[PDB]
């Protein structure tokens, strides 16, 4: 169901993939624990409890998407990221962000019904083995069925329409059949509605420029459709009938040319959390380097070695590459800590395309490596803007 | 199904969640009331009274939505809210889809009130067909154990293997924006024909459980009845309420401005629209129309319009003096809920009478410093000013946090005194 | 089938309801009576005589619309009331026969439904005997046949860049005048010998400047006298189920009598004559938002009052009006 | 099939209808000779040779579009009128949709002619199971018997059960533009629902028609009566298109002229989709009719141009004209109003100084305000008679003569008014 985690373990946990901005960490981990706060209430309070919508405020290239996608990601959570310029233009309707939602979650749910329809169907695929090999656990079936994972018993022939076959290839067809039996359609469209009533999240982009005479009619009427939404409607679906009233909804924009308050009192309170997030720093995108699981530069360690290039970035080598990133978004436009990807890619093209000839080396980029294939770049910026 | 209570009975039970707007309550009760009394006419007279329409006329955040809300709740009647500038556009959504969704919301009202007569009912053959399944056939002895042990149990992790039924058809229809209504309609269709049948699955009981009870509450309760009842419901009790009404008033976008109240015309008027449950009636619905009234007047609707809004009352806009009423009297007020979700952590909150009393002179103090929103302003800065207790809740477990007016001072004045932070944060 | 009513008998009948505009009656008795005229004839001229459609002028609140509606009742026929102006946007108009359809389903379905209860077997050969189909075959030759249209606010669509805009709804309902075939989710529907009854205020253009294949298909002509005092009293009183006696009934659901006296009757008539002249005119309606606004008070505490007389003078109009009727300001709000 | 008719025998048919504008009824005629000239030539000169299509010119009202209506109700074609503006908004309507309605028109055509054929066929068949419930079962006596008496007598009154087909089946949601289509499914889950009749008690005489309506559609083959309307489509059809001079020629001028590009594979000949099967334009004749005040057939795309080779004028009908409309036309606006009034009982008499008058007063009013052509006397005679309508009831027995006295009575006094007369009249 939802999960009991508390509000430090859901930023100790968003700390692995997110550097810094800890107060909007905060905010979608009080709305999470919010969601485990009203299980625990009455019948009568738990209609009466809406979610608290959060309205994140900061530049672009900050992580106010990334924190919304790792949120869902670790509530188990449906989600869908929608333009709010999207609608400007009119007939698309705004019960299209629920539509595709739902679309989103029924691919969930099939997934990880897979996930959980694979090792049922094994263990059921050499059970079924386990009754040639021994007919009717005691010991001898406790003993072919340690033998039969362990080990290459595989290659012995055994007859399993009864038809004679070798364990190898009988594991893999037994598989297929008991796998088809493990599926249920309508309890699984049920779970992707009660995924989206329940445990759903939509983040809005860019909900300023929709803020407030020819434009503004248009800009606010754009509000005032995406005003059931956050209020609570129903919005039919191919797939059955969705209730947004218990969906939690996000939204962010940078609020340089309007503020918050110009939206329309209506959505205004609807959206009673608001956080304003940090821009990043030289120090920051030497941290985003490294740091969280999974990092671009710890994955393009593990590309290079699957073609046996062992691949090591040196602190002066990171600090270099962080401020290639950080001149670029200062002589020409600055796109937040994207940059760090295309910066990235530049400077290991080389690497990446003679990675098959470079098998069996240990590859160390330092400074002097990465002032190289940078610095040259970097100095041209009309160079820069096409290439980085 | 007509609710039999007075103008004074349903007053005093609108001030048990809105503060204050007394006209307003006195205009909805006699609305509410007229219904009962055009019960207990005769035929003749029964057709040619109408529903007396309210026009209600006040600033954002005064509670005109709310009103609507709770007398259709405390009359058990179906009811949607609408803004009127949805219309505007006109190239599609419909006006006809007010009776539309009006409708659907009727139908869950009546299958939630089926299911809990259901219930129980339901609940006692899913968990009967269970047992079935753990002991293969007065009671006897296993059979009494299993059910005292499934009830007070946990054992519902284990597995069990029962045999449910299933929609073999399995077919998806892609459909462009406008077909996503009626693509569902003809899904429905090819399940009800061929499939009749039942096929077991190896399921949790857990899970098992919650899919039973669907199965077995749907055989009690009858789709011919309940789906009728729906309609009778809609036509005597129905309730709509059509938000800011006055920007939809009187070059250019005037004439599609007009558009939306001639297109609004016929369901006030009364006329019939055609539903997916059955065909709808509008004649007895009643409408209840909000706005601010500050660019137009009431005067520059259609006069087709005004002649189907008899009732008029203006709601005055609220003071210091009402929110500090809000933040308590109401039931489930803002804070009467945040004090039981901190509760869920452990946590015991009160609110001083001097602290309640700063925390509406900070709403009231944004409202003037930037934009008025209303009462709306209240959520804000209580999210605002429990936002640090709301995180360490779960520390705080089995303390009491006691909000006085110092504590709010302290979050918040340093906040309101900055108008440019202001709009931002609150 | 369909009953025979001389004009005189239809225009008698309609009298219980509209107050005055004789003219308006003698128009709308020619047209239902030919609706019986022409069933008498042979099968040549059936085709060829087509019913005489109505253009109705004057201002707005002078009982068009009632007139429109009272004659489709009191010939149980399909009705539909339209604005041109919802066309003028670049709605198809053939939706104007869609929804007269759907409104004669469930008129042919309500209507069926209680023939089938006139006891627990007579109701099981009743969802037997029945056919859902059948229910909608006989909707289909009510909507032919008897279909009655209204269209509302005509002369706006009258004319140079919105005119052609404006003149095309002409254009585009000029099929359905002339007769043509529409398609609806029922069945196939014939406009060929439905009535059509046009109205408007004719300030701004006139007849003249409609297209000239419309002025064709409009040969009756009437216009509507412009409601005065003295009407605005007989009003309230000489109709059936008018609005004082339906307020004199729901009162007596709490068990309080109320009586409107003649000095009362007149003094609320010019009350809602003085508004009118005052700010703007909404004609008879305005006795709608006065009644309410005099009745707001006995009507809340009728549940208090049950057991007692209570009789509305002008003393007790003046009162509870005079305050706000002088201003203006607060009667386009209120009133 | 395709009427042999000569150009001359074509015109004074019409003249039983239409009153003058002998040159456009020389027109019509020559193109509807052309459609039987056609058919007696090879295999190759068949397929070259197409349809002379008419463009007319004139002011409002002075018979076009009777000419039009005359001329295909007396060749026995489908026919349909559209408005050239109507696909102005081309919002959704498609050009194709002339040819939609077109066939539809058709099949209705062809079916009543099915209907006919089968009558003898479906009521013997109706009968025969009639005389299945009364003897259960060459036809030796019993059946003889009551098949004598149900034809010669009025026995049908009696109470007979007999198994008749119905349906258990359901309404569709669906936007404007699939209202077609959802009548088309409704139609598919009733075919599949079920083959079989219910039992129901009915009378002979109520279901001796109901077993009439359910034979009648067996005997006729869908796959036959829905291909024959396609051929009396192509080869016969007859469309018309009115105020073609509104849609001539810069904002304003692509959109008109976008209704002539889609207007021109209509006449050029193609292929249309219809739910009643695949038709072929080629060889439909086509009739364009407009004023040419504001433009002139020039301003026409070239290619429309050469698919209207005919050419024809009408002039503006005067006083002696309207004084013929109102009498000579069979089944005219004063015959009709003869016959109608005789429903209640009341005779009318029209004198030739009445009618004169009513003329002169049609033409007073198209020459004081705007000229509507003779629809002006649609006007004139009802604000005549709208007196006479109303007291028609109470007339009964009685016998009215409409003098040059009376018709100045009612209609001087309006007409004299001009402001009053744009209202009125
Ligand atoms: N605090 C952060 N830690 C790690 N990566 C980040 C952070 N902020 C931004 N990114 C990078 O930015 C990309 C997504 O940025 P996004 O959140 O969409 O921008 P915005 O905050 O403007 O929505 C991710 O690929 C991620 O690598
Ligand atoms: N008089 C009132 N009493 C209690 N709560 C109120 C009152 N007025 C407004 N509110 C609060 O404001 C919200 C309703 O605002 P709403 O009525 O929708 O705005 P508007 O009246 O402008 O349409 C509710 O959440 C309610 O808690
Ligand atoms: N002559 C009349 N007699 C009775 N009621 C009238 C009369 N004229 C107007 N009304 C009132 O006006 C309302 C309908 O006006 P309507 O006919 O729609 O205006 P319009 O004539 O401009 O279309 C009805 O509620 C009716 O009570
Ligand atoms: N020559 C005529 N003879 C008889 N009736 C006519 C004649 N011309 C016009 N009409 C009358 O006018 C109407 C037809 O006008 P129509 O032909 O549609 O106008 P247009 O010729 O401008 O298209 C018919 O009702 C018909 O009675």
């Amino acid at each position: 169901h939802h999960s009991e985690m508390t509000p430090r373990e859901i930023v100790s946990e968003l700390d692995k993939h997110i550097i810094g901005q800890d107060n909007a960490k905060r905010s979608v981990a009080i709305a999470l624990r919010n969601r485990w706060r009203r299980m625990q209430l009455n019948e009568e309070l738990r209609h009466e409890v809406t979610p608290k919508n959060i309205l994140m405020i900061g530049p672009t290239g900050v992580g106010k998407t990334e924190i919304a996608r790792r949120l869902a990601k670790l509530a188990n959570a449906p989600f869908i990221k929608v333009e709010a310029t999207k609608f400007t233009e009119v007939g698309k309707e705004v019960d299209s962000i629920i539509r595709d939602l739902t679309d989103a979650a029924v691919k969930m749910v099939r997934v990880q019904a897979i996930e959980k329809n694979r090792y049922r169907a094994e263990e059921l695929a050499e059970e079924r083995i386990l009754d040639v090999l021994i007919p009717p656990p005691s010991a001898a079936r406790q003993a072919f069925r340690k033998k039969l994972r362990e080990g290459q018993l595989d290659d012995k022939e055994i007859e399993i329409k009864a038809r004679k076959l070798k364990i190898k290839d009988a594991m893999k067809l037994l598989i297929e059949e008991e796998a088809a039996k493990l599926v249920n359609p309508e309890e699984l469209k049920q779970d992707a509605i009660d995924a989206v009533e329940q445990h759903g999240i939509v983040f809005i982009d860019e909900i300023d420029k929709i803020c407030k005479s020819g434009p503004d009619v248009s800009r606010e009427g754009v509000q005032r459709d995406l005003l059931p939404l956050v209020e609570g409607c129903t919005v039919s679906t191919k797939h059955g009938m969705v209730k947004t009233d218990h969906i939690l909804f996000i939204a962010s924009g940078a609020f340089q040319i309007a503020k918050p308050s110009d939206l329309i009192p209506e959505l205004q309170g609807r959206l009673p959390i608001r956080v304003e997030l940090q821009a990043l720093t030289t120090s920051d995108f030497e941290r985003i380097l490294t740091e969280p699981n999974a990092s671009i530069t710890v994955q393009y360690k593990a590309l290079m070695a699957t073609e046996g290039v062992n691949i090591e970035f040196t602190d002066s080598g990171i600090k270099r590459i962080a401020e290639a990133a950080w001149q670029v978004n200062e002589s020409t436009e600055n796109i937040g800590a994207r940059r760090l990807h295309t910066v990235l890619e530049r400077l290991m093209e080389e690497i990446s395309y003679d990675a098959s000839d470079l098998s069996g080396q240990n590859i160390t980029i330092d400074a002097d490596y990465v002032s190289k294939h940078l610095d040259a770049l970097v100095a041209d910026e009309d160079l820069s803007r096409f290439i980085l």
